[PDB]
């Protein structure tokens, strides 16, 4: 029995009360049989009719706890995100300890038990409705995931502290454990973990492991099979985003600029075909090696889409990503790169825990010019030069219509000003 | 004894996100946190508490020491009117144009209500583990008004010192003259020992003014802003009402630190201003440069 | 013995040829296993190396699947295939369905594979199962039966099923056999024993032509859940709708919220989505709900709490539609054959109110033609005289079917009746706010409108006002009752309680 | 012996979705189409061929019968341009100067000619079903289409033989064939013309051809429009005059409006003369009371609603240049009045010139699409813009 956390209703609020609607004879019979199974297993309790509180209840039974969720202390939000496959350092062994009814296992304190009520009607109108309460952690309650996560963190403390080498990632219910130990020793450790979590009250799958659009392989992380499909444009942009992590050079600009349902534009077919051509090839990404250093790259797959590639050893990519310069206002190419650079450093600090050494097309003189003439103070941590086909700079070199006469003397849709600039340069 | 200090009526609790930090920083923060837990000053919080305050790490003069400065703006803003009324420390007039504390705060107990509000969280790299979170069971270092609960004990013993020499008066915004600075250094050393006992040109003329363009009352909005018209030009403006008066990021932040101190001296409050550098870009490097508990409004 | 439709490639396009990317052995076991079973069934047959056509296979295992399953991306053959007729995207609306004593649901099994394929296009549907270490060329296969994912496979199956059902439908007139994508929904007015005999007879006929049928016990129970509608015997109800209560709303989440609200608008009256949709004006980005928007969400939830049911169409009576103005720019309509029982309920979302009424009548009659086939006997808020006034004066043709007036608090009316004739015993005013008058008192679209307004209040009850901007003329002549714009609201407000006001345009000279 | 039919080079087939129809229309279409399939003019098709052209059902002659008007305009735009130069159809200028012109329907005779097997697929009609209960029955034309341009082209060789004796017997009668309609024009009196019309009908029935609505040419003259001469001058009237004079300036140059403008003299009471200004008005009155037709360009007929049961039609080849202008006085529902106006405009254009004008109909798209079929009695279907959204009307 995990130590029960104190849960307090929101001050100035009272327990929820909702009416119940009857259902079909087969449905209610199945539901009451399910409840009988729970009671014989002691899973739920039968609250008295004296309790004023109520909550709607609808073989899967769904409880709309939104009324109870209206009155509950805010709980700490579970850390939102996906452990990026690149951040996983290579472990000689891997496991999955999929736990069943993990949310169900957590108990609930006495005060908040009464505020959860369930009214399942009775056939022949013997009772207006059978009244129940959850003695376990309810589904969909605001605090169900956070309380469970904190309880798990407390529950695994004896095992993780003793062993520093073993690394255990926790996500939702499941537990992901990596060991550098041999298969024999690891069998002992996995048995200890299983018996320990069973001691506190809480058929294995086989490699390879695929999850959350992230196919995982010992020396390589590759996305799930990506196939290109208003909602169609939504799906098309969404698929390219998840494919942009490992398939370098994915272009999404034309769709974002594009968005009765209009069809794909004339150039949309060709751009989607280019994306499909890049998608055809199988690409993958290596898990980062702690001993060596992270290196970053920057290149232009297309204007408005600065693509960057974090690589540990050349020609092998740890990850690839896109920065959308076209989204938002058009700026100086060096400024576009600065925006991209900040994007890269945020990703680098969250995923790997360190800043990378950036190899960028912008020349050292050009970056120095950007520093000299700009109003913001944005800075790039590490500057290295790499030759790439697209190399960009600034044009000016640092309603007054006579400016056009001066030029004669020597939106992304408009380029007549660019012709004027070509005459200027 | 313990004096209750509360949030303003109809005010929600303090909740802000922890900007992810580098690994070298998190190592030092976790080691200092576990040390403090061994001392007993900080204790864990369950999932019941909804308050989260940001934790950043700073090192002073390459001393190989990093400190757990906690951005207390939100909770301090929430109880700001409360700490001022219960205890007042107006900034002295002599300090303007004049011709350390907080270590003992660890001994002070804290009331239940504010203790539960001050909750700091250490991050996790790549979401390896749900981040450890704590609560301050002793006096925090960074709450405006945190000195006030323990202010009486220090000033009551600082007064005998001030009895011998009236030249120096000290304001306590957070836990942190006429006498010749060398002689004042001698006096400061003796005071430290005492603490040990305690425990076109015409157009340019018009252009110059255009180039410039581009007493304290508690009810005044005194704003000090640091602007750099490029690396070459730096514009240092302070204002009360509108129209009325090297790493680039490091320069901006250090100048901001200095002007925040200047505003604290003259007006007893940290100025409220917006950074010219992009706030995301600022956040990438804000942690390195500030070296005091004082936190600008941003 | 089903006949094979003549299917050909698009003229001038060679047969597509694709190469399979390597795949891990654990997959290459399940795929070869399922292929061997298919060969036994006759659905797939081996192809010799002479055929030059090959397509890619990507193996996918669904959630809670023990064995990895086969997916063939026939997109290359889809790009190159004779265009086929498109199956009707619309599904039968429950309201149109007449009540019959017994309705039984039959689902044919492996429907695509029961249909045979033309000999010509059997060859093009060929793929190479992946090979490991290049030890063998790899097993290569072609589909005798229709492929799933092909462009025209649903159309060919639809034609096959339609032709198979024609002998049964001709022989039995009472039975109505709706056809969904893969199921036959059968209904008769006969007694349930005779009906059961008829359904088993249909099963035997379909099996004679090679399409499997569900067992008598396995046929679905009387309450049916289909495409978001629960079709109870004497009522149709939209499936239980749950509204998320999350504090921060993703743009995707707001889209889903609007989708669910529109889904439940067909049976739940007065669901307002215009404000939420206005808030929808990065997909992850969150928007703070206006106080108006959260009030709208709250009243929507209040409606959603109670259960509502609609009734199936009965042929004898006559459909009657009543339009009610829920709000400015929003209209709510109910289609009821008998009072207090609604076949369906709809919402029209949007400048004169009677013009919007005309648009709403058009939408209602289009929907009624699609579903029931007869335009309703409309019941509308506006009175007869105002409708006659709008018909004779409007610039564009307007027609409304037979309409009988009903009295509701929010009647549809024109707030001001402008003057096209100059009025005697009145002062004429010229407006640039010029406010020039016959007395001589004196003082870009916004300027032209606001000058007219300032003249209106300055003028008094009766006046003649001239302006050179057709924008102002259009604003006034349109007679907006919505008054969405504050300036426009000012002009409209001043125009209301006046005996006569004449607006005119002077050509520039 | 099927005449070769081919699409215009590089042209795709018809793919147009069928509008939903009232239940009675669908039942009538089902019965008529079943009889036609039994006879053999049409036959069912499967999903192999993805071609569709719309079907509509119209009542005829105010009689208890339902006639089918397949909208073959899209297939016309593709094949008729190819066939008109290939086969051709002359236009007689004498039809517009006859005393009386009648119209007859020669549709039934088109049911005998067979159609090339290659072009059969491009003509397919789908009869829709209510509530999407069943896939719509799809048929195709195995017999010469009725109401498709080029049916007169193919049947012209037979028709010239059919009408040769009647033309040889009577030189005065003048005949033109356009989309199943035969136009008989004569300078004889009404009683004289009707007997010969009966003669031609009997002649058609003698040869096996199976086959009213008299239009009187030379009874139509372009209506001049003159602003009324004011017995007493009125300022509001003067402003209306100057606006209409500018509009007429766009139509006909040379009008001088300044004289009325000077009389306005800035600020005056809206309710309240110079001889020279009067003289200007008289000369402009007579003046108000390009003309040649480019065969390649397509006529556009613009309809303006003056209200109170009156409509005005301007048939013009190019904007601002009007080939004919008239006012349709109307005896109801606005849709029926617009439909009668459209039919009269088209039938008047056909006599004067070959083409049927493209219509700028003043009605919202949904209302026209929903209500046009019931009030329509003419086999030909004009090409129309469903709506001109802005009023686009000067003061009038
Ligand atoms: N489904 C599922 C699933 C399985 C394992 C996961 C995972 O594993 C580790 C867990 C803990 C430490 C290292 C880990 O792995 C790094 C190295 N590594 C990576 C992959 C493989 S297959 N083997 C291997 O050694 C971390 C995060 C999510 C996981 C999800
Ligand atoms: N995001 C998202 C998403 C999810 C499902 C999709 C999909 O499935 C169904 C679509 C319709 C009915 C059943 C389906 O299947 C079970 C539902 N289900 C759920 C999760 C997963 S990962 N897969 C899956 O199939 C078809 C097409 C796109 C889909 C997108
Ligand atoms: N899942 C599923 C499912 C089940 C039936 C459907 C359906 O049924 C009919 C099919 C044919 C005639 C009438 C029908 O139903 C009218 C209304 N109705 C409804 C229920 C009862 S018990 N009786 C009754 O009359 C039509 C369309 C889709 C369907 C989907
Ligand atoms: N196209 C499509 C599509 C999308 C979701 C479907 C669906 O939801 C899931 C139910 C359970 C797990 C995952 C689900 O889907 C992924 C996440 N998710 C959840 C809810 C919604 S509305 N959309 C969504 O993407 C169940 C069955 C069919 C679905 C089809």
């Amino acid at each position: 029995p995990i130590e029960t956390v104190p849960v307090k209703l929101k001050p100035g609020m009272d327990g929820p009360k909702v009416k119940q609607w009857p259902l079909t004879e087969e449905k209610i019979k199945a539901l009451v049989e399910i409840c009988t199974e729970m009671e014989k297993e002691g899973k739920i309790s039968k609250i008295g009719p004296e309790n004023p509180y109520n909550t709607p209840v609808f073989w899967r039974k769904l409880v709309d706890f939104r009324e109870l969720n209206k009155r509950t202390q805010d709980f700490w939000e579970v850390q939102l995100g996906i452990p990026h496959p690149a951040g996983l350092k290579k472990k000689k062994s891997v496991t999955v300890l999929d736990v069943g009814d993990a949310y169900f296992s957590v108990p609930l304190d006495e005060d908040f038990r009464k505020y959860t009520a369930f009214t399942i009607p009775s056939i022949n109108n013997e009772t207006p409705g059978i009244r129940y309460q959850y003695n376990v952690l309810p589904q969909g309650w605001k605090g169900s995931p956070a309380i469970f996560q904190s309880s798990m963190t407390k529950i695994l403390e004896p095992f993780k502290k003793q062993n520093p080498d073993i690394v255990i990632y926790q996500y939702m219910d499941d537990l992901y454990v990596g060991s550098d130990l041999e298969i024999g020793q690891h069998r002992t450790k996995i048995e200890e973990l299983r018996q320990h979590l069973l001691r506190w009250g809480l058929h294995q799958k086989e490699p390879p492991f695929l999850w959350m659009g992230y196919e995982l392989h010992p020396d390589k992380w590759t996305v799930q099979p990506i196939v290109l499909p208003v909602n169609d444009i939504q799906k098309l942009v969404g698929k390219l985003n998840w494919a942009s992590q490992i398939y370098p050079g994915i272009k999404v600009r034309q769709l974002c600029k594009l968005l009765e349902v209009i069809p794909l534009t004339e150039e949309a077919e060709l751009e989607l075909a280019e994306n499909r051509e890049i998608l055809k090839e199988p690409v993958h990404g290596v898990y980062y090696d702690p001993s060596k250093d992270l290196i970053a790259e920057i290149q232009k797959q297309g204007q408005g889409q600065w693509t960057y590639q974090i690589y540990q050893e050349p020609f092998k990519n740890l990850k690839t990503g896109k920065y959308a310069r076209m989204r938002g206002a058009h700026t100086n190419d060096v400024k576009q790169l600065t925006e991209a650079v900040q994007k890269i450093t945020t990703e680098s600090i969250v995923i790997w825990g360190k800043t990378p050494k950036f190899k960028l097309p912008i020349q050292k003189e050009t970056w120095e010019t950007w520093w000299t003439e700009y109003w913001q103070a944005t800075w790039i941590p590490e500057w290295e030069f790499v030759n790439t086909p697209p190399l960009v700079k600034l044009w000016y070199q640092l309603l007054q219509a006579i400016y056009l006469a001066l030029q004669d003397s020597g939106k992304s849709e408009s380029e007549l000003v660019n012709q004027i600039i070509e005459q200027l340069i």
